[PDB]
């Protein structure tokens, strides 16, 4: 997260992290006791999912193994359209005051809405710096028309932009799959942006969750 601040402790119990052993790879959100929703480009052959703490490496944190991942059938490794994926938890996820289900959206929030994006991604760019504490930053949803003026052909269907005008406030490497929340509901998953991160007027791009609600449910309904 660029130009953000440490999230208030316990304000993100549905936030999870995908680790390659001990190193952060991506972020994600807990859908239920066995499902994590993250970015499709965050795919791994095996994951070590962090849950229950704002600090990576917390001794109290939960670390569950994952070997099954289900990317949206329409994901493109060339355009990154449909950048979302569900990862099945090998073991049950023990809920608590620090681990809760995320609230999926029932509709698409409109442009101009102020939202919060969070992650343990790099806080600097081009040079990389990874924080142990979960970082948060507020951004505003940008209309598809406005964003197309910036990215043109790079924008495909269900790609939601968010950012602050003339501001470095944005997501970056390691933040993918992480939640973009507005009004208590999940509106987006960090997908992509420009490099280096935090270029003013260069919006962060998110997978627009309100467009995949049916897919998310059916996929969890079919695989256990
Ligand atoms: C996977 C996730 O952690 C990461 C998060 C992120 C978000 C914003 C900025 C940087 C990183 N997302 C990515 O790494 C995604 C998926 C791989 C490609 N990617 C990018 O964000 C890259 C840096 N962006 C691009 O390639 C975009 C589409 N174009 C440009 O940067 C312009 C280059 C050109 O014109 O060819
Ligand atoms: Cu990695
Ligand atoms: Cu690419």
């Amino acid at each position: 997260i660029i130009d953000g601040a440490p999230c208030a402790r316990g304000s993100h119990p549905w936030q999870v992290a995908l680790l390659s052993g001990n190193q952060l790879h991506c972020g994600g959100v807990l859908v239920n006791e066995r499902w994590v929703l993250t970015a499709a480009h965050c795919k791994m052959n095996e994951y070590t999912v962090h849950l229950g703490s704002d600090t990576l490496g917390d001794r109290r944190a939960q670390r569950i193994k994952a070997s099954k991942s289900f990317r949206h059938p329409g994901y493109s490794t060339q355009t990154h359209v449909n950048d979302l994926m569900l990862v099945k938890l090998n073991s049950q996820a023990r809920l608590s005051s620090m681990v809760k289900k995320v609230r999926l959206p029932s509709r698409c929030e409109p442009p101009g809405t102020t939202c919060t994006v969070s992650g343990w991604g790099t806080t600097t760019s081009p040079d990389v710096t990874f924080p142990s504490d979960l970082m948060c930053v507020d951004v505003k949803l940008i209309s598809p028309q406005d964003c197309t003026k910036v990215y043109k052909d790079l924008l495909e269907n269900s790609m939601l932009c968010a950012g602050i005008p003339d501001s470095k406030k944005n997501a970056c490497n390691g933040d993918s799959g992480g939640p973009l929340v507005c009004r208590g509901t999940l509106q987006g998953l960090v997908s992509w942006g420009t490099f280096p991160c935090g270029q003013p007027n260069d919006p962060g791009v998110y997978t627009q969750v309100c467009k995949f609600t049916k897919w998310i449910n059916d996929t969890m309904k079919k695989h256990r």
